[PDB]
């Protein structure tokens, strides 16, 4: 059940409640349909303002690399401040959008478990989508192609700190 | 669940901009919903554009192209815009676009190739209807879409571009 | 995931528009929202046309015939419009529209084929043959040869046997 | 994917039409609908004729009875019309309308054959379908008994020759 | 779907005092017709409740739940079978107020009973022996008699067995 | 199954003449027996042949053919009931050879019976008939008596004519 | 399965006694193993007459029809008996034995009604059922499909009256 | 199944009169134990025939149907209880002969046992019936005893007088 | 469950070859196995193939096809109760005068409902098969096996599908 | 249910006696097992007597594919390959894979070279050894292999055979 609560100017469910205050969630396993919705919420979002920044949540194991993609594809085509935030877990392609915040704006609390490892169509197509996501990672850790590589293949997350170190995000904050 | 906004659920919400997605597997209850939209934005205002988000891997031939055939007979110019990925069905509704407005954004994967109860003939005779659709609005000559077809590959944005599935691989308004 | 407009699901809107929606397979349910919705609208107007949209692979022949009769039964001109496909009940339907007012998109396919005991499995066919010889003015043999093949016609070669009138590509 | 019209989903209109739909197969949750319908519409107004669409293959006799009996309660004139299809209960309950007041459209099919309990209580409640059929019918009970042996559909026609409707009407 | 009226019918119904029992009782048809049963008692302690029962029984403790509900209650209950009423379902209507106890003419009446011990299934028997033998003046001797056999009774067979007073045809 | 010397211990009882009848009687069932009866009897028109009934009954059809196949061959057949004989089963029990039809003390025996209505009774009316003629009671008894659902003990049966002996050594 | 001595299973040991079991419903696995049987019984003497057990209600046409058309080619005298009951394709097999050879056990129940093909090839098949029964009963092709019409059974004895067996047996 | 040099290994203890009653009584074990206890009778009823119970009980036809069977057959039956004997695995356990019903220590033996009323109860007396007989209990105990959902170890079940002897050693 | 005399490996000791049901790769090799197997005993005497089949995979069947073309043999074909699709390609390709139906039997050769292009290469060598063995033309082939209707014996030996209706 | 024969022999067994082992379903590593024992099997019996390998297959797990193949290269007996109705994917391997001029297939078969929880870069690494071993059997370029697998699309027999995938297209 979700819970309803009250606006001052009716009923919103929690979440719309929160993608009221420019909060849009990305719990789950990312598919076309979790894809659709955030698109959807972040246009919508920049169509409001296209100056305030936009919250992204994220706890989330990766999923579909098609959709995954299309969600950093219409990350990086609004032109709103887009903080990032990772509560739980951000693995594989959750931590491709993680690290896809703005700079300076990628946030972990302080017991979150960061993965860039993608746990185990035609094989040429799998390493075209693959590379992609090298590319993809280079670009926003600023780490090398090959160490992007090199790190993918490892069956491993990372804590906050690393993440950090690694450059996935900027900041690991504890309270306000 | 789909959040609510300003009275409207977001994908209605984007129905009042114009915006009709296509998303996932097409198949026939996809394809009256997008007609129906379709038909209630001609109505609308024939003039204004209308936009098409498509992220799909295809699906059933015939309720793309009632899709194809309703995108062609309304009169409003309509914007294509491939986010994710536009297979098989997907890819033609892509190409569909009104020339110059077809888009895609940066990290999509376009697919013309057709991943694999009618006789032999028939499933021939579809097949024909693709190939020709294809060239009609890729510009290209049949021998290249069919050859191209049978290719289990996928494009990226700017060799789609280059083929003449879309007109524009863009980043940033 | 049916969206709303101005505030009506986008269905029900298009009701409003003296637009039915014959998509999928044709059973009894489906039916039973069809015929409700042929006879509210000759409620609304007994001689304001009536669209018919039919994308269907067809269905169970009594519910295919229920739609039929009721078709013949209101007084509305209607018009029939076939987009993807219209096979076995949905190419009856079709073909059961207000004569000159049945259409088919460029792309659509249409079918005649058909992909309780023997007599009255014959029974039925017969009331289709018949049904099919008068709405496209076709001999009860050629509709009989007609539909023992297992193939899809053109719209324009659905034209050319009487199944429609019209095949369009623009307002 | 219930149309709304103008507020009111579909059957809900009709309902407001003194329309009550028996469509698909009859069941224990099937009959309280219709009858909670069949009593609200008496409350209404006693006098008022009320429409009953059956398009169904029939279902739970015991069900199938319930209606019947209110049928014969309510002090309606009960108006009933077959669309598609009257099997088994189904029928039974068709041949239940008002004398005079039974139809059905002309491409429907009528069957009375019927294609937990001791041997001696399916005799039982299959005789009282005998009985509810040859009063109804105003046929012989030997000669209703003989014909619901017969794995067969009526044509309107026959069946109207039978006594089991009184009108079959094109439009 | 369960058309409206500003109401659901079985809302509707309910505003007018009758409370359906129409299918197999479980503890959640239990839990909702004593629901509405105080409810309705609330409303008025004196005005009549009638309690429409077509049902195959179900869990005895449920259906005792529903039984010891309609004598803590002060008002009238006229129960009325449509359809059937057997096991737990015949107990119910055999619990009505006395003299308003009626059927339907086609209903059939079954007090036959199609993890506990052996013990405590004999103790819920006996307190069936118990309940039928007040509500029908029968001897305890004559209704475990007549419970072991497996068959149904007929409205008027259930009268003069004392389960119902009333047999009717129209109001 | 165990080997006994080489045989599977059923097998081995086979060469002894002991038919078993264990579990629900349907077709296959019905075949192997009757395949084991026949061969038997062609080992010995005069050897007695034992059969071994524990069954809760099965199908009517099924049991009538084993019946036939009995009352068919030319061996006297003791019949032996342990644990059970319900329904088609104590049918089988009672037609074994008059003299020859025997229990286990704590067995438990039921006549009770826990296609077309008219082909239901058709049969029941054939097990009224059977029933009658091995008990040696009048066809009256046997059909009120078998309304009730209940067994009887050894003795009982054995007062009633389903069984000549009740035995707990080899006396 | 029991075995049997002079040792194997039960149903092999009534095959050698030249009887074929057809006790279930027919379908094209059990038309091919009773053909398979026929026409091996006939290899081993094409005089000796052959047993057929029938107790079956019905199965699939063509396969009831293969095994029909074996009957009628193999050149021994088959005897039909019917024991539990004969339905559908099942009566047709029992009506088909050798004339003066179709027997029930007095308790059987015969019934002749029938209870992805085109409706034109359906009528085809049971006109082909109307043929071989109204061959083999004797009876008008009129009356016979009269009678499929029904869904009802028939004694042994009516059996007999309308010309699908022979004899009604009690013992031998 | 191994086989051993009556080559599998159960085969080959019914060789040696032993009767395996180890899993839930069902109509089929029934049947099966049945025709190892009349076939151990037609080799000799004089030899002792050992009857292993590990059961949770089961269907109460079946379990009378083996009871029936070792009552009526005139050998010596020893009884032997390893891992439980509940609910009919007891009444079996019980039904031993006189002096023959054992037990190994860590056993557990259980009376509690966890159609129409009438027909319920009928089997329930009958189970109290046998229960008394082999027992030497009274009705009244042991209907009470029945009610409570517990099981008894080896020595307590001896004191009840379901079994005589509960054994270590050979 | 199957009777000892088993009868299927009977009949092959007797040169019959069982083609009842539907085909599979599974029953392909099976029967593949059993022509070849036929052939290595004598190269010569007939052997005997029974079939009812609906049909089955058309790759399968072509399979056994090829096969049936390959020995030397003569192989007599027998429809017993139905041959439909794969089923009367198989009916069709035994030895010319060598083909057989029982009286009842049901024939079909319409094909009841990879790539487009592949589906169709398969149709055409049905085609050309039922060309070669019916003696008929390519064209009449394809309107024939257009429509959804069996044909009686009778008619198959019409069509040049089999030679004699014993 | 697989017929016995007298040389018993359950007929796969007696065509194993005869030097042919079948690979006509699906490959995986149980299939593997079986085909490479009898391969080693064969050899044991002679090293120089020709093995038949029957290959009526739609593919199946790489690598269980190309454990049959390295077994095939590491016997010395000549392997004739039998193509009967397709060889896909991995069967299609193991077709080319016969000895040089014993690989054979009848007129109507079907030949795919193309493909229809392993990283990206471990699935590109199985196609380049298929690119390989591909090369190597038909003498085609790794070029032409390459491209040419990419196309969803069969190879009649003598497209097969003028492509270096097999010697001989055979009716009788
Ligand atoms: C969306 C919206 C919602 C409520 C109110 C106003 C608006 C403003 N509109 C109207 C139409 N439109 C708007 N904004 C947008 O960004 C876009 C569109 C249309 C197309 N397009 C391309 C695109 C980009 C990246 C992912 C996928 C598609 C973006
Ligand atoms: C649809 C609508 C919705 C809300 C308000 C007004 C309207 C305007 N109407 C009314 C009727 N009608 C309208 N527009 C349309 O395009 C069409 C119709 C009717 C029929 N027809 C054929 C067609 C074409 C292509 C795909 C399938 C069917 C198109
Ligand atoms: C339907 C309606 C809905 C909203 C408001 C007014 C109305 C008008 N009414 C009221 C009752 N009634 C109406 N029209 C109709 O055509 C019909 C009826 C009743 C019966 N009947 C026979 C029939 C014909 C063919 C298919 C099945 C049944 C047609
Ligand atoms: C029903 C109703 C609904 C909305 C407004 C007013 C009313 C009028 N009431 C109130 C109570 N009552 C009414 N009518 C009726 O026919 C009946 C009752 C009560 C009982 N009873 C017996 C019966 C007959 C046949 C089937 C089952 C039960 C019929
Ligand atoms: C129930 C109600 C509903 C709407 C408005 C007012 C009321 C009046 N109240 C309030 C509390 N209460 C009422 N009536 C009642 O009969 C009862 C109660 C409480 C408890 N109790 C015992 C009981 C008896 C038999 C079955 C189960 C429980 C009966
Ligand atoms: C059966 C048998 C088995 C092993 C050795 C010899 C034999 C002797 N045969 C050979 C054929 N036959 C024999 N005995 C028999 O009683 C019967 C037959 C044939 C037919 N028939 C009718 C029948 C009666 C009742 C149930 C069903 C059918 C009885
Ligand atoms: C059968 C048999 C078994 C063991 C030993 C010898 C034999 C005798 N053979 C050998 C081959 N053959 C024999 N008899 C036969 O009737 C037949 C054959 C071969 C073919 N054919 C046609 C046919 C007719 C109707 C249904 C199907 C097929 C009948
Ligand atoms: C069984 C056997 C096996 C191999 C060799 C010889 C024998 C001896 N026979 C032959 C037949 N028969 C034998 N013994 C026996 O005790 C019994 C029989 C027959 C019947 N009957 C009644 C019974 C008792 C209790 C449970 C059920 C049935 C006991
Ligand atoms: C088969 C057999 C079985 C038992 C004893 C001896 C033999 C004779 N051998 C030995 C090997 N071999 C024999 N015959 C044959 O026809 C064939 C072979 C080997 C290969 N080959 C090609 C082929 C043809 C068509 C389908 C598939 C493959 C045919
Ligand atoms: C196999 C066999 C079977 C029956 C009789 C004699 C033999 C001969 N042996 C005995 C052991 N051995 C034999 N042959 C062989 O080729 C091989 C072995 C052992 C190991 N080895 C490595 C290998 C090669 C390729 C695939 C996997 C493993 C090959």
């Amino acid at each position: 059940l979700i819970p309803i609560v009250v606006e001052q100017t009716r009923a919103y469910d929690i979440y719309s409640r929160l993608l009221r205050e420019r909060i849009v969630c990305v719990m789950g396993p990312i598919d076309d349909s979790v894809a659709s919705l955030v698109i959807a919420q972040l246009l919508f979002l920049q169509s409001e303002s296209n100056k305030k920044p936009i919250h992204m949540y994220i706890n989330s194991p990766g999923g579909v690399v098609t959709a995954g993609l299309a969600i950093y594809d219409t990350m990086q085509y609004i032109l709103n401040p887009i903080c990032t935030w990772c509560v739980g877990q951000a693995a594989s392609m959750g931590s491709l959008l993680l690290a896809a915040g703005t700079p300076g704006m990628r946030h972990s609390l302080p017991n979150s478990r960061i993965m860039i490892h993608q746990p185990s169509i035609q094989a040429e197509e799998i390493m075209k989508l693959k590379k992609q996501l090298y590319n993809i990672y280079a670009k926003h850790t600023k780490q090398s192609l090959q160490v992007i590589e090199s790190a993918m293949e490892r069956d491993r997350y990372m804590s906050p700190m690393e993440a950090q170190e690694f450059g996935i995000l900027d900041k690991v904050l504890v309270h306000p």
